[PDB]
């Protein structure tokens, strides 16, 4: 799937560089400005092995990568913004056959991902961007320091090797992601201080409340929310089963 | 060779055509699952290799291939989506287009004519009823998947013609953009198969360009004109012809 160099012609910039260029129509190329880096290189060649396999209306159409200017991945053009900016940014009043709309593409998406064993890490409502409209594209998703191994103190050492991320974190993003859709706001609105959330969500003491959740909303969708957002891994449920019950519920409230 | 798709995972459902037999399934959301009449190993090769023809197709005015079933029945299963095909809102429905949606939905099929084209892949089927329109503006495009030695000088040279090439796609374009800026299909007035046929092999005949709407513009109508070269060779190329249609859409 390399693009030659030439072919691919550079445009407006909107980590890492993004550019709307123009190849065959419209497309957004992401460039990382680097003159590379080995280490980068090898990610780079995983990240585009990953990337390649992905075919979905809902999941962002990756059409090709390009190593000769500077190591890049060019997919689709798509007109609109991103969740968090139409939620939180802009306000707008979506009605809650669009919020359950926007649910089920989401998790059509994820449903997707994971049937080929893929974890999305990063998955949050700024990465969820609206093509058009009601239509839902996902995109935005080991010591490296060989030298500095022996120096690092225990604290260092077990830090680097943690792998937490998994399908269960994936699952309670999309939790998180389903209370901002029903309740408009990110949650913890009032607690305006990073390290008081990270400390109450890592002791389990604090979850966002399914009560702010707007009066339209059924039933069905709050109970299968607050079932994602488990905070025992094992309890948390699979996304089969999660797309089943979104479908059926979108099928009963028509 | 990697995107096979193992049975009992599609669920079949309502018949929505029948080259194939059409059904929207569902498989991690609505999907749209073409299925052959025909299980022969010869026939699995040939098909193995279709599929790596419609495997290096990525484009947002492509339709979307998503995988291949060869369990229950050999099908090619893509993406689902909501509206109609060009040729129903044009013809059929008769939908008010204005000449804006019309321009778009000819640089959308130029887009993905010049992406196929890249791939050196030949459409052989291109015709207004294989554009759908998702949504109602989203163009998608779709349908296009020796005894040599024993053969007189007479049935020789009808092999070596190989009619099918880039200028043909092109022709299948320019009468596309007929059906758009007319809004009707081409030869109404003979409405005779094999008439037509004739006239338009001995290049007496063309679609009468007098019909055209008065709201298509001047270079369109030449590019146009340009696409249906009796001649092969007169025809242009897609790059050309994507530059000169993007330099209209941004004039208009
Ligand atoms: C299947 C591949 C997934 S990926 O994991 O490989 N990630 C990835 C790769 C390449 C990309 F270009 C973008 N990307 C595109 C837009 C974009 C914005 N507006 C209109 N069209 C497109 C964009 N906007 C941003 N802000 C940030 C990143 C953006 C990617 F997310
Ligand atoms: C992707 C690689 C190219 S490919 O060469 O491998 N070919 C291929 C492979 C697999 C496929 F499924 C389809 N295919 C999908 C839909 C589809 C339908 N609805 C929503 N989304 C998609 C569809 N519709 C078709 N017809 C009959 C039209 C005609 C008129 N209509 C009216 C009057 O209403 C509606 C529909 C025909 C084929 C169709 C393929 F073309």
């Amino acid at each position: 799937w390399e693009i030659p160099d030439g072919q691919i012609t550079v445009g407006q910039r909107i980590f890492g560089t993004v550019y709307k260029g123009k190849w065959h129509g419209d497309v957004a190329v992401k460039m990382l400005n680097v003159t590379p880096t080995p280490q980068q290189l090898q990610a780079f060649k995983n990240e585009v092995g990953v990337l390649r396999k992905t075919r979905h209306v809902n999941i962002l159409l990756f059409m090709g990568y390009s190593t000769k200017p500077q190591l890049a991945i060019v997919t689709q053009w798509c007109e609109g913004s991103s969740l968090y900016h139409h939620l939180h940014a802009s306000e707008t009043k979506f009605e809650m056959k669009k919020l359950i709309d926007i649910a089920r593409q989401t998790a059509r998406g994820m449903d997707y991902l994971h049937a080929k064993s893929i974890i999305h890490r990063d998955l949050k409502s700024n990465n969820i961007f609206l093509h058009e409209d009601n239509t839902v594209k996902i995109g935005d998703f080991f010591e490296q320091l060989s030298g500095s191994i022996l120096w690092m103190a225990p604290e260092v050492i077990r830090m680097q090797d943690s792998n937490p991320y998994s399908f269960q974190s994936d699952v309670y993003a999309f939790g998180i992601v389903l209370y901002e859709l029903m309740t408009g706001q990110l949650p913890y609105s009032n607690i305006n201080n990073r390290d008081q959330i990270i400390e109450m969500v890592g002791r389990g003491s604090l979850s966002p409340d399914l009560s702010k959740v707007r009066s339209n909303c059924p039933k069905r969708m709050k109970r299968l929310m607050a079932e994602c957002l488990k905070k025992k891994r094992d309890e948390r449920p699979s996304f089969p089963r999660i797309l089943a019950e979104i479908e059926e519920l979108a099928r009963e409230l028509s």
